[PDB]
């Protein structure tokens, strides 16, 4: 997250992080969102490598000991089927990870709310992401867990062509774009957190940002909507 805040401790029990083996240590490598005591959504792309991975919950800083932290194998990948690394464009950056074991649940450690089914925010609707990712442009991960501000831009605007274009569907959701605050590498499969009737609720699954770099004005963050999603999601956690 450029330009990013450290998050409280207890702000956003569901993020988790998701992280791979590297020789004797895990590195983290994209967020991730519990919804289920052994159910974690992310996006398809942080899972195209033939990697070992694991998930941390309760984690707010990757590098010290938090004393509320639980690590837990990922047991099985359910990416989109239409999901096309070659064409993050196309949409369908989403995918399930069945845990090894099912988390313990307390104030660090929560099931993220998501929105009901064709839910569409209206323009700028206030929204955090949050994550361990880069804080500038071809810089390094946060060590503690970061959000920032980014109101949503609806489809109208982000599909125009000073903004995003053809390249943003609508099956999803962009927010921020004010060149100063951005999801950046690390953030991906992470959660856009948005304001709803007084509860917040994850809308957004961090999907991709500009080639130029993180946070550019104009290139507001691009994320998967989940409410495109929820059919999909519940199928998949019936049927495994
Ligand atoms: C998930 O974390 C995202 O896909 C992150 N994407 C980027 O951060 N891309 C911008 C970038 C700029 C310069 C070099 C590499 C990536
Ligand atoms: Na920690």
């Amino acid at each position: 997250v450029v330009g990013g805040t450290e998050a409280q401790r207890n702000s956003w029990p569901s993020q988790i992080s998701l992280q791979y083996r590297s020789g004797s240590s895990w590195a983290h490598t994209c967020g991730g969102t519990l919804i289920r005591q052994n159910w974690v959504m992310t996006a398809a792309h942080c899972v195209d490598r033939e990697l070992t991975f694991r998930v941390v919950v309760g984690e707010h800083n990757l590098n010290q000991n938090d004393g509320t932290e639980q690590y837990v194998g990922v047991q099985k990948i359910v990416v989109h089927p239409y999901w096309n690394t070659d064409d993050v464009a196309a949409g369908y950056d989403i995918a399930l990870l069945r845990l090894a074991q099912s988390v313990t649940l307390n104030s660090y450690v929560q099931l993220g709310v998501l929105p009901r089914a064709g839910t569409i925010l209206a323009n700028n609707s206030p929204c955090y992401i949050t994550g361990w990712g880069l804080t500038r442009t071809n810089g390094q991960l946060a060590q503690t867990l970061q959000q920032a501000y980014l109101p949503t831009v609806d489809y109208a605007i982000c599909s125009s062509s000073s903004y995003w274009g053809s390249t943003v569907k609508n099956s999803m959701v962009c927010a921020g774009g004010d060149g100063v605050r951005s999801g950046c590498q690390g953030d991906s499969g992470g959660p856009l957190h948005c304001l709803v009737n007084g509860q917040y609720a994850v809308h957004g699954v961090t999907s991709f940002v500009s080639r130029l770099g993180c946070n550019v004005t104009r290139k507001p963050t691009v994320f998967t909507r989940v409410s495109a999603y929820i059919s999909w999601i519940n199928n998949v956690i019936a049927s495994n």
